[PDB]
């Protein structure tokens, strides 16, 4: 029997039994421990929400725009088994995030562990696998009519890509537009982004959205060089356009939050300290440390939130730096935001140069009189790429529309058809920058070192500039 | 006489002085609950049932709390109680001059019936209010609270429309911030926007608005070239690039919609036709028109939607043709959409030749086969300004911010210190083409005259182009 | 063909061509110049909204429920004819209401036409007729399958109940009785038409109560009970069904009976009386009606609308100079004033008929105080209002079928006893208010001493404000 | 400066410095890994929402009414002072909630501890106190004007009552200022306003109270010789509504059957952990869980998370606690068989609650059974259902004042407001569950329920004629 859940941004929702099965696992579960937003909790108290609920509500909603293509073109031939591993994907798609989200993937392995190239999206897969196997879910498919080796190889594919001509194997090409639905690698509208959109606006406080209803409502399917593609109709351009203007105000003020980023950072710098020392038991009671837990699905399981708290409330010795640094936390002691730039004209900052950056800052050499003089080590500098989903691409190029006189008839629709008032670019950077002294004169120190520093780069001028450097920005003719 | 509490869906409760109570009941001011917001919107959005009283409402308290929160926050600007109900009252009043469908009245209809005449809403505004606080005995009971009818209601007057060296008379430049919160004319930053994207989202179904309550919150007032005006935290410059970006949307997806456009258009050349013989009683018992009410407000009172009903009910033989248009209405039978276009690169269009279109549309040669021949007649041809309320300029370029660490400090910020993600233009002309021949082949017709005009004048290939127009989009080598 | 529409209370709505086609006639748009809560507008400006969206609303729940059982319960061999049936009675319910809704034919029509019994919902059902007859409806019933004569008989049956046991309805056969139960359920009166106006009223009025039909759709089943196939809820939603009508109650308590809103229906009311004899609607073939005829002729009720309040309040007709005199006193805030409230003491209830006599017995009684001024039954009005759970004494659980998960296809019967001791014990009563025409302050004391007296003479409650009102009086009541 | 706090529920709110201060400590901060519904985050996923933030709101809503009495009646004489003290408590009422809010005062205290009386009210006053002490907060409350001896009595006074006129912290002439954050007369406060809109927004239930509507109408008047806040007299009606909310959103959610069930296996989970975890409060010493209430310190580090070490536990020792925590991961829960109420007279005492089991094994079905069942097999859980003040009406307890006498405080009847209304204002619910959980076992289990509740002259089980067909004829009541 199908099981009702109620969830505050899609209502009553129902559930079938194969999915019932998938989240009743330890596996699943442990979304519940995981915060979407991560160090956004500490910003935006309202965002208190976990991946779980969010795993739901993109199941729900990759059920809702199979079976919408389904009701209305029969034609396509959408059966009851791939409106099913459209679910369990959209479901597991979150699987493989850890601690504090983002956080995880975005800044801490990247750290810990720079040879490997890692993603939640390869987790997911993995914790798939392992549910899977772990929990006996293989004969409950077949229960239900899927076929595993052809079926999770679909689901797999739908949540990371091929796993290498038509590239997939677990479905051929007329099914092609399914592909589409989950984790859209053409163009990123996927229903993904809809529940996060909606889900993250509820709970920050934010009164934005995209109406993915609407678009489901208008989405067909339609032939595209030989594929079976998802379309839009025509008249939703503009509101394309919007969602990825939407995507990108969420970031701007709360995903790249100056200080969610900070709290991120020190959370982060905990782990690294915190990674020799703790201890996570996996397969065969054999012990991992956090950097490492990634590399066994059982570990991983019982790697979430809960590690930030393990830390803070540890008495070892060893942890004792690791812990200071969650303390700071508690006590709002953070590391203080100097200052945002961006670099001017084409340049773009490489992620290899990025561990040289607080070099350079404490390196700068203002022309001001300075009570204290601040090192490398006092200075951190966050680069962030802020783009429309496929660097400096714009999506919209990528997404076929239809016309209600010709609804077979895919065409493509050019920014300059739409709008003069859209975005002429679609990619940038973002550079903050902290310092790790805390108090008055080491703060009017860092503000110095930093003007400097984007003068001397040519970077663009701070918005405060004149307010907190007054003595600098004035040899910057450009600036004024 | 005491203060009122009313429940609005927007804004909650909110308590209204007795001054803006005796105000607000009065005919004059009544009348707004029988004109709509949004005109032949809601023939479109069936949720927009509202009308301007409540806006009217909403636009007095948002005035109400902005000077309220200045004044809390810097007494040294020494706001008095006079200065906050003389605020709260030109916004209560701002929207006293609209008539019939609101901006189909002003923008469509009266152009058309009155050409010699230059006529606005805010212009209206000014003289009802005047005809209000004569016809109801207001100045006494304005003394009676404190305020200074004189001085007060030209500060009010000039609120609304602007003025009638420092060129305003009702208060002096030290007070010159308290001219930014009903209708900024500046930079277009004020309360009446504010609401009006929260009700109309509301009533729409559409989700998004501006975090008014949160930019209240943040804005504070400082010295600029030597006037005192109202500036934003830095750190809300890309809240204000949204508020446009959304007034911007709300204009594309609602209240510039094709067919609520069409339907005004329709509901226009109704009133025309009906202009002639409905018979509006002024002061002194003499007759308007339609067109000619807006010279004596006691007429302009009793013009409002109703007229609409009183044409569609009437049995007059002389107004059988206005009576034909509105019944057409009721059945769905309406002027076809043609398509949309847009001028290419720095081409405008005057409103001088708006009406010579039509021709130009009718005397494209398209080369393919035609069984009807359409007129000059048979053509609407709807020319729409769009941008961010400064024509071609930037209104954040007109904004003034200041920075926690010297608040009372204002700066500029320019668009490149925010974002390359933004529009590069911020002014554009949309064209829309009907056709009054509502028959397959007439519309076909159309259509191919449509697309030919939009070639021959150089204009964007329309979106569906090549499927409405597949023999015409060839010829035209920057189309493809 | 299908069109879709944006509803701020369902989102993206899809209406098939049948019901498009029903929708665009002048007796369905007629619904957009009638306010769902007539005088309450007068009193919560958010309540602009019409009954023409709340029927879009209606339709399309009919609709969602229908649908869902369709889904779930194959066997029940609902048809897409049954669909569109249930969907067009779900449209057309509304369709008799007259200006102001429940005013005209509540306050209106019995007071100007006595003799005559006349309701809204047989005036939807002969609206339907003269919709269906005028537009030429039945050959596109007939080319989207349905079946007219039966049909139709059907969609009137669901609106107003059987025409003239065991079963009573000619429409459909037992086996489908179930789908009466979804647009107007005569049994317990929980359908589709509460389930829209609660979120509908609630989103404009600013309340944010309403009731989770989506939750209730989703557990929603058919079974058989005493040979009927009907609509059974789950056991568990019991207590939420005793919450929609606790909800229900509580709207009708603090909106759509409030003593402000209710005046001002009585007093258009009073001003349509005496514009009875002057207004002339003319219906089929020229003939002449008047506002309390217009009910006998379709054509002249089509025209019957909100409308009428702005022709009365417009004229210069010196005939109409009483009733024009009354709608000015309204936009002035000049109201007959309320003078207080009280019920019925155990047994006693009031019948419609003895309405006439109250404001007499309230001018009898002979309060021990001294008074300037002696008021007549002329100067009074009483206001009688039944307050119940939708059946009279009933409790309509009582009249609900259940299921249970472990055999769901076994009907039950749930007893009060079995939900709460916290329940009402009584499903019944009766609100009294009393007002004055006579406004100055010496007449509204007088009014407080006769009404308070009057309460105590018969036995009622107390009034809340009684001892503040007439501290005289209320010492006398031993009770009290 | 004031900082700005951006709600979902209230928008952004300002925090005056001082409040702030007092947030950015381990104690406050701690509230953030406290789930406010606890379980019922396992039943509404939704319901992530933590104590912390809901704390945010109490102090904002405190705040929002005692500026507003403020402005209306100056002559109450209302200083910043008094502004910044109820704010506080406000913030401070829910900081003595332990791991999953009631779960541990309402489920686990009482029975690893029944020696000890505990509630969270006091454990509010008793973190309260370590948090100032521990963050040097009293020379912080000087700065800004306050009066840390009376002032931290009156806080106190505030969160848990009287520690004649009898409180400390302010005298009669501010008596009003006692009934804005945790109002001992009749449970009208700011605590429910919070938690009914910010629950309900989390839950996706589409319900509430108009707490702005209630502090515009919110007047101070002598009742008595004391100043009380009163409420106008056209606000009883939603002041009953309130009530009728705070009821559905009890039998809906915070009662609902699941969400109980998975909290008392959670209780159950650390009864068999009290023994084994160890965490480390004053002085190095060392405390269980069930002990950690008797020492500030420890406490501010018994959070949810004790639920996870449990859960990754890898001693031996610990095995028994952590296979119910699994079990609830893969949704094996104790079986819900059904629901009945005591008849008329009948109330349950606590006492009586161990019993019970006992009594639903001990019940004799007239059936054929395959399987007999066990004490230890039942768990019967009583629910104690009222309007806050056991069989009172709180609506007797409330003042109300009318437009023409403001000043004028008077009483109004539940027979002047609606025979509609509840007769009765309190009632026990049964609810009783089977750990066997499989066809044959939960069949039994429904006999031997339906049985116990004929025998003991409870409601029919609002399935009975289902679930035990032969069971429901012998009770000639039932029919
Ligand atoms: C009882 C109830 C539950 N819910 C929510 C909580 C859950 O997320 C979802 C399903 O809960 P329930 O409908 O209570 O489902 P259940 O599994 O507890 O009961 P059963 O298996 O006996 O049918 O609905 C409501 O929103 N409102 C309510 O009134
Ligand atoms: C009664 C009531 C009114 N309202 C709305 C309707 C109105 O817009 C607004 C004020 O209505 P009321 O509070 O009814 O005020 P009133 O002027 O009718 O009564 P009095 O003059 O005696 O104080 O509040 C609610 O939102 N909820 C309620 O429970
Ligand atoms: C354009 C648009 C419309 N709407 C609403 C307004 C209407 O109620 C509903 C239908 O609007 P449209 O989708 O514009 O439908 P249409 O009939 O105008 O276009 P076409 O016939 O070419 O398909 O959608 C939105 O909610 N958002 C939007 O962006
Ligand atoms: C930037 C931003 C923050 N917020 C929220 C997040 C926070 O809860 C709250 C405060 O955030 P900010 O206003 O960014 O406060 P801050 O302390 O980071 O900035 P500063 O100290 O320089 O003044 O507002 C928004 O709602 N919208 C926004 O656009
Ligand atoms: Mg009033």
């Amino acid at each position: 029997t199908m099981k009702v859940i109620n969830d505050p941004i899609h209502g009553h929702i129902e559930l079938h039994p194969l999915l019932v099965r998938i989240i009743d696992t330890p596996q699943f579960q442990r979304l519940r421990y995981i915060k979407q937003l991560g160090g956004g909790y500490y910003v935006f108290p309202g965002a208190s929400h976990n991946r779980f609920e969010h795993s739901l509500g993109v199941g729900y909603l990759a059920g809702c725009l199979v079976h919408a293509l389904g009701e209305k073109q029969p034609e396509l031939q959408i059966s009851e088994r791939d409106v099913l591993c459209v679910q369990i994907a959209g479901l597991c798609r979150n699987l493989g995030h850890g601690p504090f989200s983002h956080m995880f993937d975005g800044r801490f392995i990247p750290l810990a562990r720079p040879e490997v190239k890692w993603t939640h999206e390869q987790g997911s897969v993995m914790m798939f696998e392992h549910l899977i196997n772990s929990n006996g879910i293989k004969p409950v498919m077949e229960q239900y009519g899927l076929i595993p080796e052809e079926d999770i190889c679909f689901i797999k594919e739908q949540i990371v890509g091929p796993l290498e001509l038509w590239p997939y194997k677990g479905r051929p090409e007329n099914k092609s537009f399914l592909y589409e639905i989950v984790s859209n690698k053409r163009n990123g509208i996927d229903v993904d982004k809809w529940d996060y959109f909606a889900r993250d606006c509820h709970h920050l406080g934010i009164q934005n959205n995209f109406d993915y209803k609407r678009f489901i409502k208008f989405a067909r399917v339609c032939e595209v060089d030989n594929e079976l593609r998802i379309c839009a109709r025509d008249k939703e351009v503009g509101n394309l356009y919007d969602m990825f203007h939407t995507r990108n105000s969420l970031h701007r003020r709360a995903y790249q939050h100056k200080v969610g980023n900070i709290i991120d950072t020190m959370i982060t710098d905990a782990f690294l300290k915190a990674d020799d020392y703790i201890e996570i038991t996996g397969a065969g009671g054999k012990k991992y440390r956090i950097s490492t837990a990634i590399d066994d699905m059982e570990a991983y399981t019982k790697l979430t939130d809960n590690i930030f708290l393990e830390i803070l409330y540890s008495t070892d010795p060893k942890l004792k730096d690791a812990r200071e640094i969650l303390k700071q936390i508690e006590y709002r002691n953070l590391f203080k935001y100097v200052g945002e730039t961006q670099p001017t004209g084409q340049i773009k900052i490489k992620r290899e140069d990025y561990e040289s950056l607080p070099k350079e800052v404490a390196s700068a050499k203002p022309k001001v009189l300075l009570d204290v003089k601040l090192k490398a080590e006092d200075f951190i500098v966050d680069v962030i790429n802020m783009d429309y989903g496929m660097q400096e691409k714009n999506p919209i190029d990528h997404v076929s529309f239809y016309c209600k006189t010709a609804p077979n008839r895919a065409i493509r629709i050019t920014k300059n058809q739409v709008s003069q008032l859209l975005p002429e670019k679609f990619a940038e950077q973002l550079i903050r920058v902290y310092c790790k002294k805390v108090d008055r004169k080491s703060l009017y120190a860092a503000r110095q070192y930093f003007v400097q520093w984007c003068a001397d780069r040519n970077f663009t001028k701070p918005q405060d500039g004149d307010v907190i450097a007054p003595l600098i920005t004035p040899q910057k003719k450009e600036w004024n």
